[PDB]
């Protein structure tokens, strides 16, 4: 027991729950999704 939790854990806390969410992602996930219908199937 006894309180004064002292040296929590060098680095990476315990962050309750769980970890803090794991970035890795960088760049842009560009999607790219060529659409355009047909404008009305235009007369």
């Amino acid at each position: 027991g006894t309180n004064s939790r002292r040296n929590r854990l060098l680095q990476s806390d315990y962050m309750n729950m769980t970890p803090r969410r794991p970035g890795l992602t960088r760049k842009p996930y560009q999607p790219y999704a060529p659409a355009r219908d047909f404008a009305a199937y235009r007369p």
